[PDB]
Order: structure tokens, then C-alpha cells, then sequence
């Protein structure tokens, strides 16, 4: 672990109970006013459900490969929940001790993971009743994934946890936004009111993780700089960076490029989270940082200008795309 | 409060056991390649016949009656909750995944254990979706409710106490699959009891780990074994989906337990049974290297059978549209 959290650090969490229920807990939506994945697949109990389903069916069938290795890819990483909720419980001080804790940072984590199973269920079943895509290759790469975990360099530390879902959820929010817009164009706007709705969600959870942040900042400048500065080098990976099916041992590198020719979060746009992370927390406007947080507040600030100077350079000399073989879609190049 | 946290010298036990677990209890994970997925007991989607695939398991499971739908989602809302599950089991102290993909072997099975478990609500969640005998909106508030209340086992992070209330519960998911695939198989739905079957053969290889883990841990600390043991079975195995409710019935949970103990699966009966299953094939009774502690606490948990023995109204259910079960 390259930056654990010092232990002192444990009365700023402890002392942010009655403020956490007050700031943090309002960004949950109640379970009786949300949404479910039944609002938008076939209703099983009516006279016309096959009548739904071979029209689902029809609007799926003319979706092209890469557009569904996009869509599986995001769903894959969106079924690896478990994971992500072991990652939560992680952090030091605020993590879930007893798996029913009622201290408020475990309350939010548990919500945010019940919200959050919601968002795999539904493509899940839209694309099973598509008939689309290999859904036990699928399953395998969800088995594997959950198997394999998550490495983000977070260190048990809840400041770096903080910062890096903060990052995630404004890119997973942008994700399934392009998913639904290129969804839209291809008139499967059903598909594009869910990736949509899945999007509104993950920007709801992007504010909340974004004000704890903010709130680090204000009570620890230095110590939440020096931990921006820290999670910028390691980078911003996305969770399910270790994901394989049994046979590409670099599916997700091939999915993310399938992903990423779409225009589905873009390296640009890894640039356009940081710009509008770096302008909501106000980082190159903190005050009374010593030496090293500092020079820590110039690193990230820098990063922008950084980052445009080699998309400039990719956008002149990019590189040819390589079609390969993927088994989401039945083995097929794409 | 914590009635029974580890002693922080016991992690010189686990530690000592890494190349122990990857030959004795990782085997016990099935590979990813020869293990089942859901896509095997659904209808195929990419098939021509996916529309006759679908009728003719809605038309298997048109007759299911109310109390084997509450019993069947009731056990499918608890599968469901697995987010809950790996979380707990990384509550335990030492043996816990620190990074979410240490390779640590105590690690390795955590995550390829939720791997496996991820099937199992999966096809039920679906085989009941395309039932349509089900309300699966009322099913999946109760799922998001259940993942929000989370659990509390009495595990007080010590991996004696998880692994040995582990191994109770997984035999108790066996049984409870098991009871749930025969009465699917006397109703004349033989896909539904094999994926039953299926699921409950899961939790017999996890059961088996589970139990292998603690029978180590009453070699190499029988004292400390034995005194876990004694403070599980008087906290009680209480189901990992007791907090549950649909945001109609406050009750759910007892409501459920209600039913699928009428039914027959895992009853009283059968709770005492795995307790004697476990003395019996932990050799509780046996176990040597016992100080004056652990011999008061082995008297105790033997004399439980004994103890249990002697111990041993219908109400709407949002599930099945609020008929009454
Ligand atoms: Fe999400
Ligand atoms: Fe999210
Ligand atoms: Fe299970
Ligand atoms: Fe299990």
C-alpha cells in the first residue's frame, strides 16, 4: 500500500455521523418510489406477454455487434456488485462491521449496493429475452469477474475510496448515458429509457460521493490533496478491468476499445471528469496547504493540460482498429 | 457489542494455514469451466422454439400453489442478497480480502465462493420471472429492502464464529434446496427440481469446505474451536435473510418461515439435525487437548439435541399478489 490513511484520521469520520445523515443519506431513493426492473420488461402475467417479448425481440434485432459487446461489457461490469460493496467495506473506519451496522456510512453502503443490483438485473434480462448475445459466455465472464475481484489501489484508505467512486460514478453515469443515446439512434429507445434511467441513477450517487469530498476537503485540505494526487497516478481503472470469458485472456482491452470507438466514455472524456472534478472540489483554489500538498494540488492541476496534449497527438496518429473475436456475441469479429 | 471477538494471537493459526487451504479446501471450488449457469436451465433464447420453450414452463408451473411460490421466493429473496454475504464473510479478521482481490487462498475462495453463489438466485430469479405466477416488483422491492437491512449473525468478526456459522447455514441452504426440488418434482415441474437439486449440490461442496475448515480449526485449537462453537449455538443460526420485508408486512420474514416450515423445509426438526450432523462429524464429543473451559462448553453444545427435542395462521403475501397463503 502506497498511501494508507494515518490513524488519527478516524476522528474526521467519527465526528461526520449527524452530518452524513443530513447531506449524504438524502441522495438515496426510497425503495418504494424507484424504479425496478419489472417496470421495463414484459409483463409475464398479461395474455400478451409472448406478443411483448417477440416485440422486444424485433427492436433488438437489428443491433449491431459492437454496439451489444459495449452493452454486455457494461452490463458485466454492473453484475460484479458484490465485489464493489466488498470494496466499500474496505475502507478503514467506515466500513461495515457488522454487516448491519447502524452507524451511517455502513447505511449508505448497503442502500447504494441495493440500488445498485438493480442496474446488471435489467439489462441482464433484456438482453437474455433478446436472444442477442451468448448469455451462458455471459455468465462465465460474470463468474470469472466476481472470482477475480478488483484492484484499484484504494489501500483501505476512505479517502482514496471516496475520490475513485466519485471518479466511477460520473463515468459509469456517462457510460450508460452514450449507451442510451446510441441505443435511441438505432430506434431501441425501450433499451434507451433504461440505460437512461440507469444513468440518472449513478448521477445521484456521483453527488453523494462528490459532497463527501468536498467535505474531506474542508476539514482535511491537506490530507484529502495529497490523496487526489495519489489516485490520479494510479489512475482511475474501471472495476472490471480483470474481466475474461475462458478464451481472450484481453477481453476487457478489446472490449474497451469496441467501447470506446462507439464514443461510450472516451479517453477525452477520462479528461472531461477530472476538468469538472477539479472545478466542483475547487482544488486549484485550496488555501493553507504545506509544502507537499502543494505540490500535490500543481500535479493534479496540471493533468488537464497534460491529458489534451495526447489526444491531440492520438487524433492525428491513431492507431488502426483491430477487429477480433468476441464470445458474447457466438465468437464473431467485431 | 461483541460477545466473542477473536483473541489477536489466534491469527498466528490461519496464518499458518495458506498452503493448508489451497490444498484442502480450494479443490472444493468447481471451475468455472465445468460448472453450471443458468443459460442451462432456461429456455433458449437463440433458439426457434424459444416461444414453445417458454409456454411450456409457464404451463409447468401454472399449478405451483401459493405455499410452494411463498417457500420458492422466499429461499430465491435470501440467494439474492449475496452482496450482503461477501461482505460478511471479509468482516472475519485476518482471513478477509484486504485489497478485493488479495491472493491470499482465505480470499481466493471468498470471491470464487460469491462467484458460484451469483447462479444461484439467477435461475430462479428468472425461471419465476417467465412463470408469471410471481409479482416480481414486490419481490424485487423485498430484495432491495434486504440488501439495505443487511445482516447480523453474531460473528463478531472472528472466522471461528463465521466458519463455524457457515458451515450450519450451509447445510441448512442444502436442505432447504433439496426439500424445495422434491416437492417441485411431486408437482410434476422436473426442470424446476433439478435446478433445485443443482443448487443444493452447490452448497453441499460449500457445506463440505466450510465443515473441513472448522474440523482444522478444533486440531490445532480445540479450546478456542470448541468455545466458538458453544457461543454460535446459544447466539442461535438464524437465517441470513431474517431482516427481510417487502415494505407491505412488517412480519415477512416470520410469515415466510411460517410457510416454508409448513411445507417442510427445514423445519425444527431438521435445525437440530444439522447441529447432531456436526458434533457427529466434527467429533465434538471426542475432541481431545480440552482445558476446563472447553470441556463446560462441550458439555453444553452435546447436551443440545437433548434440549431441542423436548422444545419441539395464513396471512396475504405481496409476493402472490396479496392472496392470502
Ligand atoms: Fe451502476
Ligand atoms: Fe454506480
Ligand atoms: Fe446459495
Ligand atoms: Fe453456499
Amino acid at each position: 500500500r502506497t498511501h494508507p490513511m494515518a490513524p488519527e484520521k478516524a476522528e474526521i469520520f467519527n465526528s461526520l455521523h449527524g452530518w452524513f445523515e443530513d447531506n449524504i443519506l438524502p441522495f438515496l431513493k426510497p425503495v418504494e418510489e424507484s424504479w425496478q426492473p419489472t417496470d421495463f420488461l414484459p409483463d409475464s402475467t398479461s395474455d400478451g406477454f409472448h406478443q411483448q417479448v417477440e416485440e422486444l425481440r424485433r427492436r433488438t434485432a437489428e443491433l449491431p455487434d459492437d454496439y451489444l459487446v459495449a452493452l454486455v461489457g457494461a452490463m458485466v461490469t454492473e453484475e460484479a456488485l458484490p465485489t464493489y460493496q466488498t470494496m466499500l467495506n474496505t475502507a478503514d473506519v467506515v466500513h461495515d462491521e457488522s454487516g448491519a451496522s447502524p452507524l451511517p456510512w455502513a447505511v449508505w453502503t448497503r442502500a447504494w449496493t441495493a440500488e445498485e443490483n438493480r442496474h446488471g438485473e435489467i439489462v441482464n434480462k433484456y438482453l437474455y429475452l433478446s436472444g442477442r448475445v451468448d448469455m451462458k459466455q455471459i455468465e462465465k465472464t460474470i463468474q470469472y469477474l466476481i472470482g477475480s475481484g478488483m484492484d484499484p489501489g484504494t489501500d483501505n484508505n476512505p479517502y482514496l475510496g471516496f475520490i475513485y467512486t466519485s471518479y466511477q460514478e460520473r463515468a459509469t453515469a456517462i457510460s450508460h448515458g452514450s449507451l442510451g443515446r446510441l441505443a435511441r439512434q438505432k430506434g431501441e429507445l425501450r433499451l434507451a429509457q433504461i440505460c437512461g434511467t440507469i444513468s440518472a441513477d449513478e448521477k445521484r450517487h456521483e453527488a453523494a460521493y462528490t459532497r463527501i469530498v468536498e467535505k474531506l476537503f474542508e476539514m482535511d485540505p491537506e490530507g484529502t490533496m495529497l490523496a487526489l494526487e495519489d489516485m490520479m497516478k494510479k489512475k482511475i481503472v474501471m472495476p472490471s478491468h480483470l474481466m475474461h470469458d475462458g478464451k481472450d485472456p484481453d477481453l476487457f482491452q478489446h472490449f474497451s476499445a469496441v467501447s470506446q470507438r462507439l464514443g461510450i466514455y472516451t479517453a477525452r472524456e477520462y479528461t472531461d471528469v477530472l476538468e469538472h472534478l477539479i472545478a466542483r472540489w475547487g482544488v486549484d483554489k485550496i488555501m493553507g496547504l504545506r509544502d507537499e500538498g502543494r505540490r500535490a494540488q500543481d500535479y493534479v492541476c496540471g493533468l488537464p493540460s497534460r491529458f489534451r496534449r495526447v489526444e491531440e497527438k492520438a487524433q492525428a496518429w491513431a492507431e488502426k482498429v483491430s477487429h477480433v473475436p468476441f464470445s458474447w456475441v457466438f465468437g464473431r469479429t467485431v
